[PDB]
């Protein structure tokens, strides 16, 4: 039995029950090399898959691509192969002025501005992380020296209009999303990203443990397009954090 | 200065309290207050009975909510007008998972919004989640008490009967939306039903207020055994001792 | 057989098939004493229950608490015990300038700004009273000398944002409710309250007869304070009216 | 000076402020001839318009066509010319077993299974008649010796799937409507027709007085397609009732 | 042998027709039929006037719909019961784009579902799109008549007044949903407003029936000019010539 | 001047292209580019591999989208910022009708919006429709290739598993919304499932961009036979030859 998109078998995972799921296929090897005995397993489409060992236990690293749809495939196929815990690491845009580029955010719940979450549970259901994963992520983030924020994340199926960006081809935002960034800001929402609503709803409704930690690459109080110089330092810290969160989950 | 419209108390009456314990039943208010020091009756109007007491030397409010989001939302608003910023809900609940037993404790990590009042604060997409510090304090208090504690999702309904898929009713029928719903929530891992957490959590999380919910299981919708009087009595007492210890953990 | 919340049995109601349902537990005795042989039955939570006799027929008086959820419990449990007709008497805020403090309103339909109504019928279903109850309420209100208005009531799950109040802790109102008071005013809606949508929808979809009559205790458009003798008279007049409406319903 | 669709002027109405609005253009002359001085005014599309006199006062009779969209045009354009009261007469299918062919139904509220109502008020708003019109309709129906039922009407934008008819080209009903007739029956809904939700919602939200009376031409616990034998007698009774209800509304 | 309840015709009355032309106005039925051979009146009941005619030897129905999806849905259903499988809608419309002139033709490639009856056939997610062969035939016929033809999205409303964002009305009010809507559709590239296409196209695309819509522009909501009476007369005549030639292409 | 944030290309890199071919799989980009003249690798970042090539003398972009509306929406936006106005989507699909075989081609005439990202461009009422010229070009290219071609409605899902009503999954459960949904779409005449067309078509139709979708059938949900490797290889090669010939037809 080889899963349809990831191109791996259960035997390939050497008993892993925890996965680290970054978005970018290029981040997969980078995470895996922070652990022991990393091995490349497969690459198909946006899905690059490695295994490694953390404190003697097998751990998967698998990219998701951007968005809930491609995420949902990776999570499902990994769960078919025995993975039960999913630690998302990603980048994010802050919508509160006091959050700085380089800070870390651990999501306590997501605003479901996606479609895939609805393929698992009706809108009433909360897009919430597993409490142990969130706790582990907070501790790992703090222990790294990062400034960490816990709170609500707005999770959008688009980068552009659903995050109320106006520097676009049309410069238009549909009625639903006009004024939405200020509305979420006033409601205390910390940040925008694109996968947590799907991930957290899928997992919380399916017997899987999940959480999301993200490095802040932009503050929307300043600009819409992230600076490229900020990215590499923020990403290095984020992946150290998520591996330490994985360590806490396995202990 | 001003007296809020429903609760019948002033800011001065609260003696600087910034934390409230909010049970549903007005008769539980005095019982909670008497677990603390120097309890003082402030007011009773409608479903709202209000006491103050001292916990490690700090004033705490105890205020009942009544049943349901609407009455809850009034109490939370009016307490926040008077300086309360942290709200600890303690209440009874029905478990829907076979592994959860009468007498266990549940700390809600998020609520299924089967209510209306939450939508008066945030659109449905918004998560009905607790403040992380409150949830952490509640888990710690509940576990330290020696209880069996479950962290997870709660289904929060505007009705006791059809929205909890009860059929033992005058009409014996449930609107389409709720037919099969208990099994759906069970399959999704939802732990329990109650009637205030969706409103409370959504209101607070979208309004700069810290909230959480801990609940004592008084029925399991899947078990035929009837719980004995002693176990229910004990569960009620343990729930309020836990929420007072969670309040202690929140005080700064 | 004792119902779960109200703490009464069918025998306790002495054959009553009609209930008067105010919101405030303290008003229950005040209504019951306008009838013969009032007797306290139970008080639990927001539910205070009396029985009395009207023209020789037993009648229940039972408070509901604030909001549809607590109302829905009381109506269900009374219906399990044989009650088939429910007369609601309450306070309200008028939103039309021609309606004065002191006037009565008989609801002909409610705007469903609640949640519990949806636990009985989908939103398309009309929150309307039983025609005989509304007719009896109108006649009783007119016979008391009050100016009475028949019309639509906006029935909200909140006192604050859902009634478009801004003098609150946050001072915000969610998008759905911004501009809503003016919208209802322009649509001819008379007043706000917090239980009629649940009550009327529940009863109209469950074979129970229900209606609502309410005393105007504020006008959201008028500046002045009403004097005490008027407020006191309005409360007394409201409960005199509901009892006379009950008399009309019983033969 | 003529309205866009109806082809009539204010002068043509000769002071009428009340309209009788049947669906079928052929019922217009029949209604007008129950009154004094009937005069043909115009016929365009589904809109046939007459005037007549009732107790010395002008009344307009104007067909609507089938459905909310065509109804909404007629109501609007008549209101532009000074009409304020709208009496709907139509045919209907009963869904309760006890409601027989030839009975009359006066709608106390409509299930909004239409689209046009939403162009006047959001779904929460009740599709409710004016209380004076409903009272006049009940009185006219009862005084005529008819068997009369007061209650909720399911008002559908289709004759076929939205009324859960299966004897159709596809034999399919979309998920929303599968099982819907039994749900309405269990909820105590009396009947199906196609215009009341739009009419009542439009009028109740726009300062216009409206009500709906209908003659039962089929009982849906029996069959789907009305028998032709009984149509003429039921329609004659219905229009006699609606004209009397208009008499009761004249000031 | 049955006579359909509203249209008052039998299958035999249609002489084997599998295509219908469906204008809105009963008075246009005879006008369309007389562009074909051997037109014969079949029935008139309510808004439904029904003729039969022959086009290149093949029977065709012409049946009015009335205004709106509800009455349209009845005519389509009852014709389909009698063997009709292809439905060509010809109607009037209001353009909302400045580059579309009074007298141009529009062939709808999809409709904005601002109706209710479409929902009685398919949930809102389903696209209100024409059959591709019908749309192709309509485009070709329109071009061959010398008209300027636009292919694009049509906003299909259950009202003439608020749902087309008209304020020159008895109340002068437009419900929140429709406030600003005309500009929103304009900015989204929508060409025009009418009142039947959403129902027609959704019903047919979800029921195994082929449908399309072609319209002549009788007003432009952005232009202050008032068109000639001769231009309007010519537009009506051209629209029905076009729909008959589109039918010919479908029957070839 | 600017380099777009996700795609990592500039306007100058596109050498004047106003048309893009947008497959799903980054690995298909080079294969499509090599069917044209002078293919040039431009960038690869995340799921976005970008090439340029020349078709009859004109520059054409080829850019992968990844799986799903969200990643598609980014590519489309960023290409539009760089001057692209016409988007030709080629992808794989699962047929749900028995008459549609593996190796056949589908050209979508409208999409069932079972996605979220479409709603970020237009409300649900708006049709997820292709540009008529692109759909016409795709039908012609597909038919001219000798393939069997189906025009019709496509169900476009944000999931591969529950939203396509697959039960052989980790949980084996499908949420209520999607229980029975494949049969409902089948009965409504829907041809196929994929995961990007609703977003793409809605975004473009509401933004002044021309788009269409063509897909090769790689599986039929109603067939038990597994297609052989040669048939799948032929299908993938035919799909990309077809999309390139469709692009040729669109060039002006
Ligand atoms: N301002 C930002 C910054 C980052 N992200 C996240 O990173 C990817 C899109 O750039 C997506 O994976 C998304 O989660 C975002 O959405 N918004
Ligand atoms: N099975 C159960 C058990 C408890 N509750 C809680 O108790 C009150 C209503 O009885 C409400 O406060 C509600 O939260 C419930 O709803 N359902
Ligand atoms: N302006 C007003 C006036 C009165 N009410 C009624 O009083 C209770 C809340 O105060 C509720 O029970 C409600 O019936 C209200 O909601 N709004
Ligand atoms: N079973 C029935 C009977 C009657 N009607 C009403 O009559 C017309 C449709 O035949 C429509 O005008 C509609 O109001 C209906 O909808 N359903
Ligand atoms: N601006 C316009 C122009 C025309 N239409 C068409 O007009 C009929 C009702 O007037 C309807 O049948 C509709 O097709 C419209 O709705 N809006
Ligand atoms: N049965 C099928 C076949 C194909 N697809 C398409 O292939 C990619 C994911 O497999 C996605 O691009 C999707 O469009 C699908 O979703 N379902
Ligand atoms: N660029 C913008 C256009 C419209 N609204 C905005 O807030 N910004
Ligand atoms: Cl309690
Ligand atoms: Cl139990
Ligand atoms: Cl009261
Ligand atoms: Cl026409
Ligand atoms: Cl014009
Ligand atoms: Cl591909
Ligand atoms: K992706
Ligand atoms: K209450
Ligand atoms: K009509």
């Amino acid at each position: 039995k080889t899963v349809f998109h990831l191109g791996v078998t259960e035997a390939d995972l050497n008993g892993a029950t925890l996965a680290i799921i970054p978005g970018d296929p290029a981040r997969v090897q980078k995470i895996a090399e922070l652990m022991d005995n990393p091995v490349f397993l497969a690459s198909h489409r946006e899905y690059t898959v490695y295994r490694a060992e953390l404190d003697g236990q097998s751990v998967v690293v698998c990219s998701t691509g951007i968005g809930g749809p491609s995420t949902s495939i990776a999570v499902e196929e990994l769960a078919q192969l025995g993975v039960r815990t999913f630690l998302r690491v990603g980048t994010t845009g802050a919508i509160q002025p006091h959050v700085n580029v380089g800070d870390m955010i651990v999501t306590t719940g997501s605003v479901r501005l996606d479609g895939a979450s609805l393929h698992f549970a009706p809108m009433e259901f909360p897009a919430v992380p597993d409490f142990d994963v969130a706790t582990a992520m907070k501790a790992a983030a703090q222990e790294s020296g990062a400034t960490v924020h816990m709170g609500v994340t707005a999770s959008s199926d688009t980068f552009y209009p659903g995050q109320e960006r106006y520097d676009t081809f049309t410069g238009r935002v549909v009625r639903r999303f006009q004024g939405s960034m200020k509305e979420w800001q006033d409601m205390g929402v910390l940040n925008f990203e694109m996968e947590s609503a799907t991930l957290l709803t899928m997992c919380a409704s399916s017997g899987l443990k999940a959480g999301c930690v993200a490095g802040v690459i932009i503050n929307r109080t300043q600009k819409e397009i992230p600076d490229h110089a900020t990215l590499k330092e923020t990403e290095a810290r984020s992946i150290k954090v998520v591996v330490e969160a994985a360590r806490k989950m396995l202990k």
